[PDB]
């Protein structure tokens, strides 16, 4: 099996709790939840190598990474962070997050797929646990 689809949203759970527990007020999250609740995501993934693109009507994002080496991305509530991909067991990668400036809540993000090809992204912030799920279009 492997990661790379046009994946479509078909769940998703406690996105704006994510926000919300990070201390983001309420005009912040409706922006975000308007621009980013239930992206699409696209994969490129050759071998460790992966591009990930998540898109909405109104806004794209894009980040290009390879397992075990540091880029850099945005929390979910936009403070640059490094970020580190490692995989935590076949097909589940995880994501370690490390704010540039300061100090805050714990963040990070993982991409798994199951037995039957379904996506499952997982993000969390503090003890908030956000789900999504996805399927190839
Ligand atoms: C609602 C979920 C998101 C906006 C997740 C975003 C995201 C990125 C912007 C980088 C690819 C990793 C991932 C966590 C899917």
């Amino acid at each position: 099996p492997n990661f790379s689809g046009n994946w479509k949203i078909i769940r998703s759970e406690n996105f704006e709790e994510l926000l919300k527990v990070l201390g983001v007020n309420v005009m912040l999250r409706k922006i975000e939840v308007a621009a980013a609740s239930k992206p699409a995501v696209e994969i490129k993934q050759e071998g460790d190598t992966f591009y990930i693109k998540t898109s909405t009507t109104v806004r794209t994002t894009e980040i290009n990474f390879k397992v075990g080496e540091e880029f850099e991305e945005q929390t979910v509530d936009g403070r640059p962070c490094k970020s580190l991909v490692k995989w935590e067991s076949e097909n589940k990668m995880v994501c370690e997050q490390k704010l540039l400036k300061g100090e805050g809540p714990k963040t990070s993000w993982t991409l798994e797929l199951t037995n039957d090809g379904e996506l499952i992204l997982t993000m969390t912030a503090d003890d908030v646990v956000c789900t999504k799920v996805y399927v190839r279009e």
